[PDB]
DNA sequence: CGCTAGTCGTC
DNA sequence: ACGACTAGCG
């Protein structure tokens, strides 16, 4: 997520209840609603035992959007993108070090300290997205798992009018150039929503309101495939864009210290990495699901090399992305785990 | 004083 | 891993 984002476009938030999306198609960040789930029943899944409880707390949700006519496609993560491989490992390092240490809190007498400390110790497996994938399926609602981050399949659903909003937790969402996004939605229905018409009425942004330009504006605050520059959030980087007058990012970056009056000499490295973030949001790997074919976010733009571009997401055969879109090819091992068909019975028709 | 980043507390 | 919120910094 862009650090603070939601409180620095504010003016272009509103309260809403789903009801508003009676009749239409709203995709879900499901890995939002498993991780929930998996904090309900975090004590068991952490001890091994069996529990459908994630399941039961994600149907929740999905039968509250049923319930209001809404049609929800729910949006699962896939394969973890070349540059996130050292962080997912040490995530896991992070989660079986609070297993040991919640063990250790529950035989000290601090169970409820030890309850806390499971919560932050459980993995969301592409084995517990299947059970939420078969319990949706009964129920009629489409799924499909991205290739690689759920963040950019759910961008390409709304881009494509698949989709007419996205309920989600992460506000990435609309640095990928998302129309609506609803935040912080409860059980009930009720949630946030912003709109990228309503950047407009922000006046803290000033003219970085445009997709690109507002794109820029989160990598260079912080953002998930870049840590900023010391010293730089979204005011800062708010500030850099509306000062700037020259199409080139690049060149506006290598000068950033003099918009700012700040002492920065840009390391190689940043640069680079601000233009593989950049490349991220825009050409990430995403499954079209209607004609069964994996492509880029975005159609490739003047002299961009996909052959570059293999930290966005590697290419596979389309029979393959269309496995694991299924929830059919476990996204670790690349084995089957199931046979559902589309065909032999829709998002995929 | 505006802002950014480090600490306490929880889904 | 999320955000409240606060101190301390430029
Ligand atoms: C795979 C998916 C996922 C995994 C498990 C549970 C919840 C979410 N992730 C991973 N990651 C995470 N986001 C949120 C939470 Cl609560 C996480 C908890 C544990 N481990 C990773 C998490 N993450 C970070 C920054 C992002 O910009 C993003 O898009 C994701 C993201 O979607
Ligand atoms: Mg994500
Ligand atoms: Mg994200
Ligand atoms: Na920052
Ligand atoms: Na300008």
């Amino acid at each position: 997520g862009i650090q603070g984002l939601l409180q620095f476009i504010k003016e272009a938030s509103e309260p809403i209840h789903v009801r508003k999306y009676k009749g239409q198609v709203v995709a879900v960040d499901t890995y939002c609603w498993l991780h929930k789930g998996a904090i309900a029943c975090a004590e068991k899944l952490a001890k091994g035992e069996p529990t459908d409880r994630y399941v039961g707390f994600c149907m929740k949700f999905v039968n509250m959007l049923l319930s209001h006519g809404i049609k929800p496609i729910l949006v699962f993560d896939g394969c973890t993108l070349p540059s996130k491989k050292e962080v997912e490992r040490s995530r896991r390092e992070r989660r079986q070090a609070n297993l040991l240490k919640g063990k250790q809190l529950l035989r000290e007498g601090k169970v409820s300290e030890a309850r806390e400390c499971f919560t932050r110790s459980i993995n969301i497996t592409h084995a517990m997205a299947h059970k939420v994938i078969k319990a949706a399926r009964s129920q009629g609602v489409d799924c499909l798992v991205a290739p690689y981050e759920a963040d950019a399949q759910l961008a390409y659903l709304n881009k494509a009018g698949i989709v007419q909003a996205i309920i989600t937790e992460d506000s990435d969402l609309l640095a990928f150039g998302c129309k609506k996004v609803i935040l912080k939605m409860d059980q009930f229905g009720n949630g946030l929503e912003i709109d990228q018409a309503r950047l407009g009425m922000c006046r803290q942004l000033g003219d970085v309101f445009t997709e690109e330009k507002f794109r820029y504006m989160c990598i260079l605050s912080g953002c998930d495939y870049l840590s900023s520059l010391r010293g730089i959030g979204l005011a800062k980087a708010c500030k850099v864009l509306r000062l700037a007058n020259n199409p080139d990012i690049v060149k506006v970056i290598k000068k950033i210290g003099h918009y700012l009056k700040m002492n920065i000499t840009v390391p190689e490295d940043y640069i680079n990495g601000f233009i593989r973030a950049n490349n991220t949001f825009l050409y990430q790997l995403v499954f079209d699901p209607i004609k069964r074919k994996l492509i880029p976010l975005n159609a490739y733009e003047d002299d961009v090399d996909p052959e570059t571009l293999s930290y966005a997401g590697q290419y596979v055969d389309d029979s393959i992305a269309l496995q694991i879109a299924l929830g059919n090819k476990d996204i670790n091992t690349f084995e089957q785990i199931d046979d559902y068909n589309p065909d032999t019975a829709n998002l995929y028709f």
